[PDB]
């Protein structure tokens, strides 16, 4: 858990995914916030079948190999780091 420890602050948001365009999948856990939260921070979210121009992608990249194959742990480590960390 981390989320509960991080999002424990209403949505916390910080300059994590700062400009980080990661494709947040709907199948991803905590998506609810993950989405609003992420894009909220100041980044952007592209729909799986919509990334071509995207920048980041949660779990896989296919839809957009030009994006970043980050995970749920990245968001936390990122948001918490206040600076986009190693996407993976």
């Amino acid at each position: 858990g981390s989320a509960d420890e991080t999002l424990c602050q209403t949505k916390v948001l910080l300059d994590i995914f700062t400009g980080v365009r990661l494709y947040l999948p709907p199948s991803t856990p905590d998506f609810s916030r993950l989405r609003r939260y992420f894009v909220a921070f100041d980044g952007d979210l592209v729909q799986e079948f919509d990334m071509t121009s995207a920048t980041h992608v949660l779990g896989s990249r296919d839809k957009n190999p030009a994006a970043q194959q980050v995970s749920p742990e990245w968001i936390w480590a990122c948001i918490r780091k206040r600076r986009l960390v190693a996407p993976c």
